[PDB]
């Protein structure tokens, strides 16, 4: 799959606003995802304990990592599809150290999309998103063909 310049700027363009708040984006996102799928929390042995929003939203581990994710998910975007060098460090230890299984990078594509669609409306339309997505989904389609190679698959 190929996204058109069209659909890569108008990814670019919601993310640039992103940038604005690369923090709060992290722990809106990170925590949309543990509240709608608490199993991926398990994952990250600092913060498996939190139980309660109020205790997410105070935790500088997961505003820290939530900032990691997210500068290395705009390194990918901003390559346009030529992320060949950005994907293999990250799929080499999301499949051989960290485990995660590719239903996990949809659920986070799911609350990536929930976070902007709430916090951009005016540049998050249906066109918009529909960009967004396909840019995921060529993430995932990518990342899922290097676990393959890797020997994780899953
Ligand atoms: C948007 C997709 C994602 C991106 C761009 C991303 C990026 C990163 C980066 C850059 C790191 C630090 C370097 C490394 O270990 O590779 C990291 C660490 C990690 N990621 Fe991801 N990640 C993503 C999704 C996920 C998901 C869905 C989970 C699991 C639910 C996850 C779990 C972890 C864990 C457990 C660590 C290690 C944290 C630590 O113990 O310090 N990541 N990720």
């Amino acid at each position: 799959m190929v996204l058109s310049e069209g659909e890569w700027q108008l990814v670019l363009h919601v993310w640039a606003k992103v940038e604005a708040d690369v923090a709060g984006h992290g722990q809106d996102i990170l925590i949309r995802l543990f509240k709608s799928h608490p199993e991926t929390l398990e994952k990250f042995d600092r913060f498996k304990h939190l139980k309660t929003e109020a205790e997410m939203k105070a935790s500088e581990d997961l505003k820290k990592d939530g900032v990691t994710a997210l500068t290395a998910l705009g390194a990918i975007l901003k390559k346009k599809g030529h992320h060949e060098a950005e994907l293999k460090p990250l799929a080499q230890s999301h499949a051989t150290k960290h485990k995660i299984p590719i239903k996990y990078l949809e659920f986070i594509s799911e609350a990536i999309i929930h976070v902007l669609h709430s916090r951009h409306p005016g540049n998050f339309g249906a066109d918009a998103q529909g960009a967004m997505n396909k840019a995921l989904e060529l993430f995932r389609k990518d990342i899922a063909a290097k676990y393959k190679e890797l020997g994780y698959q899953g």
